[PDB]
């Protein structure tokens, strides 16, 4: 008996949202799967979407893999260089790639963002059957905007891209609300199904991503609970996080940064407006615990949930941007959604609604952690994580054990009783996992995977970091932070607010020589 996996990715989902991590929304198929099986709070990404992905799906770092960028921020001084093709490329094998070759059948129903040609699809990366989503947002109903010179690049780079196999889907199915789509169609591949063979499903949902958008009923239940804003918000988030034992009674959160104005500063209109945002974020965290809970349901039944190892998380940290602040080159963003959107109060939530929560929302679901997504200080990396299987020894508890998604596909081939190919496949030469297995932990024979001398490295949109056990280095550009090196103890300081750079000069120095190691080890360009 070999098992399923279920591998589930949320698109930018916060930390303490759901239920069983502290949260008020209500998501009880994944409170289920969190509870009975193991939580981790030490769990970590890369920064952003498809760096995340590549890594997934590979087992090595995104500056090798095809991803050392954001595919939209290629420059020329960047574009040509080996790992910033703008997708997952010819030096690694994907995970499904190798799953398929050893009897899995391969199924996918959601966001890709690896990229956009034929030859870069689920399909041609080693999915058997996919519906998919290929760039890194789009419009959860499928409106579109007009696609011209005037368009904002934000929106041009996130049109309603489908593909179904190799067929670049000319019209959406009815009624589309991709949460919907992505749970439908997943089931039906999975309803489809060789009974008698193991499946991979990947459910890489776009919500709760920006476009802000949700079923009205279900925005409705959530009526009037964000009036009090998100610092009251974050306050209930902390008290509920230690309770649970998430994070320990002392620590202290990293103060909120924020450009926006607080909320007691806010006109009745605007606060009516931000707080319906943060509800119909709510009510996309709900829709996709509930497609969630079909997929679930449905595996629960056909008697093979036991025998799949469930991975959920979500892929960076809430996401804080302000999408109007970045002088992205080309047309004004906001002056484009007032002609062509309706952001009025009764209408946020719907098709024709484009808005996003902003940086102070974002950091109530961070918290304790310093700042949020496209950040590489613990806000924007470390992500919420269950992994339910019930063969495993460590379940039922929350585990602080350092983990990342590198681990993912080596633990999964170690399950699967599939060794990687090693340096070459395909008459090629390739990475190897820089990750490691975690079914020496999982099956209780260690206390984790990775112990104090293990050493990773994170870059990013010009951000660094380093991390060697607990301690850790973090470099913030202007204007974001000091343009220099910070030292944080993470088991003493996890919200990275006392830097011991001075204190510490010896252990910074030899983070820094890590730091160089991963830059030439993965080929970092900044
Ligand atoms: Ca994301
Ligand atoms: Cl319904
Ligand atoms: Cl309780
Ligand atoms: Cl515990």
């Amino acid at each position: 008996k070999r098992p399923n996996f279920l591998v589930i990715v949320a698109d930018d989902l916060g930390f303490s949202d759901i239920g069983a991590f502290g949260g008020e929304i209500a998501t009880p198929n994944l409170d289920a799967l969190a509870i009975a099986g193991l939580r981790l709070t030490d769990f970590h990404t890369a920064s952003a979407a498809s760096p995340t992905r590549s890594m997934l799906l590979t087992g090595t770092d995104h500056h090798i893999a095809g991803l050392g960028t954001v595919a939209e921020a290629l420059t020329p001084e960047l574009e040509g260089k080996p790992g910033y093709e703008g997708h997952l490329n010819e030096r690694v094998v994907a995970l499904p790639e190798l799953l398929r070759e050893a009897g899995y059948q391969t199924l996918m129903a959601g966001k890709w963002h690896l990229g956009l040609k034929p030859e870069q699809t689920p399909h041609a990366r080693g999915f058997e059957r996919s519906f998919s989503l290929l760039p890194g947002a789009a419009n959860h109903y499928g409106f579109e905007p007009p696609y011209d010179e005037s368009t904002p690049r934000i929106l041009k780079g996130t049109p309603a891209l489908y593909v179904e196999d190799e067929r670049y889907l000319d019209t959406l199915p009815e009624g589309f609300y991709s949460s919907d789509a992505f749970g439908d169609k997943l089931l039906q591949y999975l309803k489809e199904r060789d009974q008698s063979r193991p499946f991979f499903a990947y459910l890489p949902f776009s919500a709760p991503h920006w476009p802000l958008q949700a079923p009205r009923e279900i925005v409705e239940k959530y009526r009037g609970r964000y009036d009090a804003g998100p610092e009251a918000l974050r306050q209930e988030r902390l008290a509920r996080l230690k309770e649970l034992g998430l994070v320990e009674a002392d620590v202290e959160a990293h103060p909120v940064l924020a450009l926006t104005r607080e909320w007691e500063a806010l006109e009745d209109e605007e606060r009516a407006k931000s707080a319906r945002a943060m509800e119909v974020y709510a009510a996309m965290v709900e829709r996709m615990d509930w497609n969630i809970g079909r997929v679930v349901d449905y595996l629960r039944r056909q008697g093979e949930l036991d025998n799949t190892f469930v991975l959920f998380m979500s892929d960076n940290g809430a996401e804080g941007a302000l999408l109007e602040a970045f002088p992205k080159f080309g047309p004004d963003l906001l002056d484009f959604l007032d002609r062509h959107y309706d952001n009025s109060l009764e209408n946020i939530g719907s098709a024709n609604s484009y808005v996003w929560y902003g940086p102070r929302w974002a950091q109530a679901a961070t918290a304790p952690s310093r700042l949020y997504k496209a950040f590489t200080t613990q806000g924007g990396i470390r992500v919420p994580a269950l992994v339910r299987y019930p063969r495993l020894s460590r379940q039922g508890a929350i585990s602080h054990a350092f983990a990342t998604v590198m681990d993912v596909t080596p633990t999964l081939l170690d399950l699967a009783g599939v060794r990687h190919p090693g340096k070459r496949w395909r008459g090629r030469e390739i990475a190897e996992p820089r990750g490691r297995s975690w079914l020496g932990w999982l099956s209780g024979e260690t206390e984790a995977a990775h112990d104090e001398n293990t050493v990773t490295g994170w870059g990013l949109f010009g951000m660094r970091a380093i991390r060697q056990g607990d301690w850790k280095a973090v470099y913030l550009p202007a204007p974001v932070g000091p343009a220099t090196w910070q030292l944080y103890d993470l088991a003493r300081d996890p919200g990275e607010i006392h830097d011991l750079a001075d204190s510490q000069p010896g252990k910074l120095a030899e983070l820094i020589e890590h730091w160089k190691r991963y830059v030439s080890d993965t080929g970092v360009v900044e």
